[PDB]
Parts: C-alpha cells; sequence; structure tokens
DNA sequence: GCGACACAATAAC
DNA sequence: AGTTATTGTGTCGC
C-alpha cells in the first residue's frame, strides 16, 4: 500500500496510490521527492569577459511534492499541488567571485545582465506546451498565476526536510532563520568592493533568489489528461536555465524587463523529467469511489 | 468534465 | 492548550 524510499538526507519518500489509500491533506506522507531529471540539452556558451573561461553550468532540480511512483510510472494529480525547486551551481566559479565578475554570451557577445530559471510543462510526445497555474497559500480565496521567470544566483539545492519546513512559515522569527537560505539581499553587501559593471549589480531587483521554488503547481484545470484512445497522456515538466540580456538565431524568449523594454531570455541549459501521468477528476481516480 | 463552494485533518503558531 | 491556516478531496449544478 505504501512503498517508501529514503532520501539523500534521510526523510522518506512514501509513494501510495490515491485510488487505494486517502491520506490527509497534510500529512508528512503527501511530502516527497519526485521524478529525477534528465539533461534535455546545452545552449548558448557563457563566457567571462576577460579572462575568456567558459562558464560551467548545472541546473540542479528537485519536485519535492505532487508525484508517487508507481508501478515504474510517475503519477499526479491535476487537483493537487506539486511543488518543483532548482538552482543551479558553477563548477569552476565560487559565488563570491562570480557576482564580482561579468559574462558575455558567445553567439557576436552579448552581456549577461542576470541569470534566471524558468519552468514548462509539457506533452512528451509532441512538445506542445502545456499551461500550469500557481495558487497563493489562500488558493480560492487569493489570486492565480503563472510561474514566473525567476532571476537566481548559484547555490547549492536544500535539502528535501528544507522544503518541506519552510513551505508554509509565517512566524517572523522562523523566516529570519531561512532567509540566508533563500535570498541574498544586494542591498546589505559592501558596494565599494563592486565595480558598476559587476554582474551582481545588472540583477533586476535587491532581492535575489538563492533558489527557484515553485509551490502550488498545477497543471491548467483544462488539460486532458488522456488521449483519444483512452491511453495516458505523457507529460514532462521542464526547467530552463537563461542568461537575460539587452536585444539591443539562437533559442530564446521574449521577456518583459525592469526598465520596461524587450529583454531576451537566452537559453543556456534545459533538463526535464521522464514521462508523467496526470489522473483527473474522474471519481475512479480516488478511494472514496470504492 | 469544470468552476465553485464545502468539509475536514494535521501543520503552524 | 487553545485557534487559525493550509490543502486533499467530496459535492453541487450546469
Amino acid at each position: 500500500v505504501i512503498l517508501t524510499q529514503l532520501n539523500e538526507d534521510g526523510t522518506t519518500s512514501n509513494y501510495f496510490d490515491k485510488r487505494k489509500l486517502k491520506i490527509a491533506p497534510r500529512s508528512t506522507l503527501q511530502f516527497k521527492v519526485g521524478p529525477p531529471f534528465e539533461l534535455v540539452r546545452d545552449y548558448c556558451p557563457v563566457v567571462e569577459s576577460h579572462t575568456g573561461r567558459t562558464l560551467d553550468l548545472r541546473i540542479i532540480p528537485r519536485i519535492d511534492r505532487g508525484f508517487d511512483h508507481i508501478d515504474e510510472e510517475w503519477v499526479g494529480y491535476k487537483r493537487n499541488y506539486f511543488t518543483l525547486v532548482s538552482t543551479f551551481e558553477t563548477a569552476n566559479c565560487d559565488l563570491d567571485t562570480f557576482l564580482k565578475s561579468s559574462f558575455d554570451l558567445l553567439v557576436g557577445r552579448l552581456r549577461v545582465q542576470y541569470f534566471a530559471i524558468k519552468i514548462k510543462a509539457k506533452n512528451d510526445d509532441d512538445d506542445t506546451e502545456i499551461n500550469l497555474v500557481q495558487h497563493t497559500a489562500k488558493r480560492d480565496k487569493g489570486p492565480q498565476f503563472c510561474p514566473s521567470v525567476c532571476p537566481l544566483v548559484p547555490s547549492p539545492l536544500p535539502k528535501h526536510q528544507t522544503i518541506r519546513e519552510a513551505s508554509n512559515v509565517r512566524n517572523i522569527t522562523k523566516m529570519k532563520k531561512y532567509d540566508s537560505t533563500f535570498y541574498l539581499h544586494r542591498d546589505h553587501v559592501n558596494y565599494e568592493e563592486y565595480g558598476v559593471d559587476s554582474l551582481l549589480f545588472s540583477y533586476p531587483e535587491d532581492s535575489i533568489q538563492k533558489v527557484a521554488r515553485y509551490e502550488r503547481v498545477q497543471f491548467a484545470s483544462s488539460i486532458s489528461v488522456k488521449k483519444p484512445s483512452q491511453q495516458n497522456k505523457h507529460f514532462s515538466l521542464h526547467v530552463i536555465l537563461g542568461a537575460v540580456v539587452d536585444p539591443d538565431g539562437i533559442p530564446y524568449d521574449e521577456l518583459a524587463l525592469k526598465n520596461g523594454s524587450k529583454g531576451m531570455f537566452v537559453y543556456l541549459q534545459e533538463m526535464k523529467t521522464p514521462p508523467l501521468i496526470i489522473r483527473g477528476r474522474s471519481p475512479s481516480n480516488y478511494a472514496s469511489s470504492q
């Protein structure tokens, strides 16, 4: 009924089929590590301004809620939240040096303003994009939005337990204790240590995330989860690391920039999950039906 | 099959 | 040692 796997940090992931077993909404059993991600490809090279050294980049993503491993499939529920977190790392550059440096795209050099992550959902069989929606904790009593592009600086990915612990914090004292895990406050650095051209100072806002945390995410309510044959559709979640540049023939999305003008999110690397099954609202997907 | 509202279990405090 | 928050899901009604 419950299959248990040990996570990297010693917590457990407890996989169960909601067709057979109903567990409380806030049970720790709802938190579990989802499918592993795989490299799709690398795109535009990034080099340091003077040294010319190529920046080695790696997305570090994890799903922490919403997916179960059931008979060799990864299964989510349309009605329910998932959590997808990601950082990135730069194997050949420590953070403190990285923030003081400047970087160009090798396309022919475009200056990188900042690094960012976005997520997408796709039909894994035909590459069609599928809309994602997010809620606040207030859900229907608050706004709905689509996942946004998240400026980030490189950081290790927090342990599964840390994401759990930080999922619904309001208390100021606890917020302070997790602050350094999730944010860099540029307004707190010594500005005298940085050149005008430094990467840190081309980030759009003073509060800079170290971790992209997409919580309370769902596939759009209008998604069809079955093919016409009644076979399950296969979906995939994608994480894309990009460099944002000033647009003043390679893969990129347009981006509503800080100063209002046109911006360019130039793809650097992309990872995705293996195929995912999503169970719809049908009564037969729930243990209540039995 | 979807938007909306309802209920209720365990976290958060 | 209480109250309020969050979220899986039951149900309504079109």
